[PDB]
């Protein structure tokens, strides 16, 4: 899909730093990018190619979708989807009012040049950032990860668009981003559904596959550090019975892992450790530093400079420790109750095949219209209960209905900011 000039794209320039050694980095003059599924699309004579939840008239295939529609610069970034960046501070509005819309959670891409977002190199280097959740209720995603995109925005792997990395295109994590309205250049209009509670989403054909790694799905009551694995973890896509994920009847249907293998403290036995007023409170705003290692993930905090390190986990049979090693994803599912997609995919030894893999970083805030973030903030699938696994969260399960907790706390809010990254111990000194 080619780019609309009704609106120029002007991303937020966001810094973060390159450390070599401990009290001693490099900054980076960076900027951001919005995900290009919030922008609008129309053809010459302007209108909508997708109004709403459902595609126009002015369209009809895959193919003459982008060699006729295009998309468009953001607008303002503050007044239009809460986007709003300080220097080194990206804040992330959840319920922004407008004139005429209505704007519901977004995704943003650290960038290299307005032209190509900012590739990472993870294995055996480490991951951190200072993050104030303390208004993220319970319902909320403010998330943080990687996920193998392409480079420059898969302009050259796909050339059917011309808009690139310039206007967020090319999203796509482990469960194939089949609500994106193109993926490798086509547009997944053809037989595109629409959502049944999101007036502004829909369900398409084609999904963005690659790998994800999750190092902060979460809000104030929870956190989750899931890495996910594919049998090719690069960007690639699937096609419809070849796509698993949220959006396709079979989860497990593909070349990635979409539950992968995750430590949530909570779910891992420990209530009393994350939250407002726990030992990590999250009422405050803190430091998560997390490292990659081939068969070990790290993740430690600093509040109030101390380092707090995460509760290994209780239930029996588990491993001794808090670490993403393949003796947890292993056990993990000796005594959870759930389906090893982990092991099917490849297990510990393909992800660390995916820990090599080119990265860019994503931060974001959202709802999830299929689960009200039941998986995340407590006690799913509500299905009986009191099982090992299902606790996730002190929510009841009663939140996260999208229209619900978007009228409760519409002034939600996270906030993504001091990014730190190098070798493994450079970021901090913990
Ligand atoms: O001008 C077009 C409209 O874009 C709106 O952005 C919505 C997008 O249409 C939609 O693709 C995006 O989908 C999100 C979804 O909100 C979230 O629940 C899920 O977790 O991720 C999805 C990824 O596609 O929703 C946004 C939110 O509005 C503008 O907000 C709107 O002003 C504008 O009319
Ligand atoms: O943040 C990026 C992506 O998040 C994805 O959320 C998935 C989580 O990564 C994963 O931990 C969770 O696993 C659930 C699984 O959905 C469910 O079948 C089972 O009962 O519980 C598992 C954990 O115990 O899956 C969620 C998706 O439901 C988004 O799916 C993805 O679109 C987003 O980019």
């Amino acid at each position: 899909q080619r780019a609309g000039n009704e609106t120029p794209e002007n991303h937020p320039p966001l810094t973060w730093q390159r450390c070599t050694a401990p009290g001693n980095c490099q900054t980076v003059n960076a900027e951001v990018v919005i995900d290009a599924n919030w922008r609008w699309l129309h053809d010459d004579n302007m209108q909508n190619c997708y109004d709403g939840n459902q595609w126009t008239n002015a369209c009809s295939t895959a193919t003459d979708c982008a060699e006729k529609c295009m998309i468009e610069g953001a607008g303002d970034y503050l007044g239009t989807y809460g986007a709003s960046t300080s220097g080194d501070a990206l804040t992330l509005k959840f319920v922004t009012k407008h004139e005429y819309g209505t704007n519901v959670g977004s995704r943003f891409y650290l960038m290299n040049g307005p032209d190509k977002y900012q590739m990472f190199n993870l294995m055996g280097n480490e991951l951190a950032f200072d993050v104030d959740l303390s208004t993220v209720e319970c319902g909320i995603n403010s998330a943080l990860y990687f996920v193998a995109m392409e480079e420059d925005g898969g302009m050259a792997s796909y050339p059917s668009n011309q808009a690139g990395a310039r206007y967020g295109t090319g999203y796509c994590d482990a469960q194939c981003a089949r609500d994106l309205k193109f993926v490798g250049g086509k547009a997944n209009i053809e037989g595109w559904k629409s959502s049944t509670s999101d007036p502004n989403a829909g369900v398409g054909p084609y999904g963005s596959c690659c790998a994800e790694i999750d190092v902060w799905e979460s809000n104030a009551y929870a956190f989750a550090f899931t890495p996910h694995a594919c049998t090719t973890n690069e960007y690639h896509v699937c096609e419809t019975t070849n796509c698993g994920g949220t959006y396709s009847e079979d989860r497990f249907a593909g070349k990635c892992d979409a539950n992968g293998c995750d430590y949530n403290p909570y779910r891992m036995g420990n209530p009393d450790f994350y939250g407002k007023g726990k030992t990590l409170d999250t009422s405050r705003k803190f430091t998560v530093v997390s490292r990659f290692e081939e068969n070990k993930l790290s993740q430690y905090f600093i509040q109030d400079g101390r380092k707090i390190e995460i509760p290994p986990p209780t239930w029996e049979g588990m491993p001794n420790s808090s670490e993403i090693t393949p003796e947890l994803c292993s056990t993990m599912f000796d005594v959870f109750n759930d389906r090893n997609r982990f092991e099917e995919v490849g297990g510990f030894e393909q992800l660390n095949n995916a820990l090599r893999v080119p990265m860019v970083l994503v931060m974001s805030i959202w709802d999830d219209h299929y689960a009200n973030m039941l998986w995340l903030d407590s006690i799913y699938p509500p299905e009986k209960e009191g099982q090992p696994g299902a606790a996730r969260g002190d929510c009841p399960t009663d939140s996260g209905v999208p229209a619900e907790v978007e009228a409760q706390f519409p002034d939600a809010q996270v906030v993504w900011s001091n990014i730190r990254f190098g070798p493994i111990g450079s970021t901090y000194d913990f």
